[PDB]
């Protein structure tokens, strides 16, 4: 009965902060959503098996054991959903030097079974300027638009394989409060 | 041997009237296409199995049996396909308040086995202007939202093509040029 | 372990010629990639199978066996990968008169198991001027060409979701062809 919701967006789009604010407002109203990050959920599982001590060591792992941890992360999130509604911060695609890599390949969706995929969007201009303010980080607006394109294709495909609705929310400067209200609204 | 064709489009783009026009001129040539609406096939399937008596009572059934109605609906159209070519009027994605919902999830595709996905498009301007004319719109939103829906529909239709092998055909249904779109679809089916 | 790479692009973008330069420079560095054409793997598979003697007969076989040929092509390319890295030149989608046709439908991906899907792109203007120059083009517009680049993206991303292959876009721009090669050599590391 409890919902599984995935929140995605490119670095700098502000989707993590948006979800934290939404859960706070859902809790004023008595609706508990537990927030997790899919990637540290994978890191946690790999430490459980003695596979790592360091988080940089993750992307030096073989493609098989990395496919199994992905599976255990989704199943593990599937387990938390018996005890609370779950909101998962993850990438629709990771922009890697080798190309766009789906954050939820089919073997992860079959275990996770989301009810909603959220795509958090804004203009390339607003995204690139946020990045420059972040003292912890250079790529330009065309590469940012390309990524927001490929993220859309990946989430719609997730929707075709899982049955989740795919919801696009705009997170615009001066209007972050509007993004919260629509996301609260989606989940009620 | 018979073909199963899916025709898709956002509300107001005229794909239904395009389809009915194409079906009528094809029959003049000795080609039978039966036209069905995927949403009414789901209603009919849920009635036979005792699940409902009303077409509104369906969007209050649990998502599990509602997924089974979907699976059976795709199966029923492939059954109709032993007897005629079949054209299915359906949304590539339905734009719901909760987000875009795929009109043919994989479990439907596994039974439907479509041969062609047609995406009927035009400019968001014409779509909004057609919609405003319809006094049967109090639930129809801006052109940027219309452009977004035609985007997601393309991504969903190509995924159907990747998972089924159906070719995905884009037809432009423009004001003053409706007759050209019909003729291009007739050509697609010949 | 050897990697299998799919290289894609609309006609006239130069994805084929980009690959011949890259495989040629990779070997100077001691890295062997074998280049194959997915459609010629299919033709060769069917010739053993008594199904054809002529490429004329291929686009006239029944749709069950021609899916079966598709699958055996994916398997056979996956077999070549036991002995060397394999680079597969194919269409992410084929623009046919009936619409866009995926070049790696799901049943092929399950057998081919690519590691990288590469999309070669440039402006529709550059693509269209190349096409007119080629006297080996036997008519379509810049809008039709961009629509094809759009669907190829939707398909290629779909491959990554189903397989875990990375989807990489390389721009192959006029006056900057040598720049595109360097990016692809880099991809192959
Ligand atoms: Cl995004
Ligand atoms: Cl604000
Ligand atoms: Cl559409
Ligand atoms: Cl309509
Ligand atoms: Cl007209
Ligand atoms: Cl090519
Ligand atoms: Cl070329």
């Amino acid at each position: 009965k409890n919902k599984v919701v995935v929140v995605t967006g490119v670095p700098g789009v502000g989707g993590t902060t948006l979800t934290q604010k939404t859960i706070e407002k859902l809790k004023e109203e008595g609706i508990e959503y537990k927030m997790v990050n899919f990637g540290t959920v994978m890191f946690e599982v790999a430490k459980e098996e003695g596979l790592v001590e360091d988080r940089d060591q993750m992307r030096k792992l073989d493609p098989d054991t990395q496919k199994r941890i992905q599976k255990l992360a989704g199943r593990k999130i599937a387990e938390m959903a018996k005890e609370s509604n779950v909101i998962v911060d993850t990438h629709s695609t990771v922009k890697t030097p080798k190309g766009y890599l789906a954050g939820l390949p089919i073997w992860v969706l079959e275990e996770l079974n989301p009810d909603i995929i959220v795509i958090v969007e804004t203009s390339s201009d607003e995204i690139l300027m946020r990045r420059l303010g972040d003292a912890t980080r250079i790529e330009l607006t065309s590469d940012i638009d390309e990524h927001q394109f490929m993220n859309r294709c990946a989430a719609m495909a997730y929707g075709v394989l899982t049955g989740a609705t795919v919801k696009i929310i705009k997170n615009r400067d001066g209007l972050l409060d509007k993004a919260v209200e629509e996301l609260i609204s989606v989940l009620k």
